């Protein structure tokens, strides 16, 4: 499933709602490209392949 979410900067954190619609949060990436940059920007989320990108 892919899924839309919001990420946090200072834990650099994706919430996204999963398959059963429970609130999950995920590690964005360190590296520049991926990482949460402000708080309520978008971030998304593959369950299948983890490909997790936050702006
Ligand atoms: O995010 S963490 O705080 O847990 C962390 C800190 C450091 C780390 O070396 C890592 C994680 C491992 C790591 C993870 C990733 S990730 O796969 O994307 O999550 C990427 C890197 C990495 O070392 C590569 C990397 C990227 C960047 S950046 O894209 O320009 O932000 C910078 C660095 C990297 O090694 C240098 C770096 C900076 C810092 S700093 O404190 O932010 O200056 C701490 C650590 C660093 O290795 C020290």
């Amino acid at each position: 499933a892919k899924y839309t979410g919001k990420c946090t900067k200072s834990k650099n954190e994706c919430k996204y709602k999963n398959d059963a619609g429970k609130d999950t949060f995920i590690k964005c990436p360190k590296f520049d490209n991926k990482k949460c940059t402000k708080d309520n920007n978008k971030c998304t989320v593959d369950t299948y392949n983890n490909a997790v990108d936050c702006d």
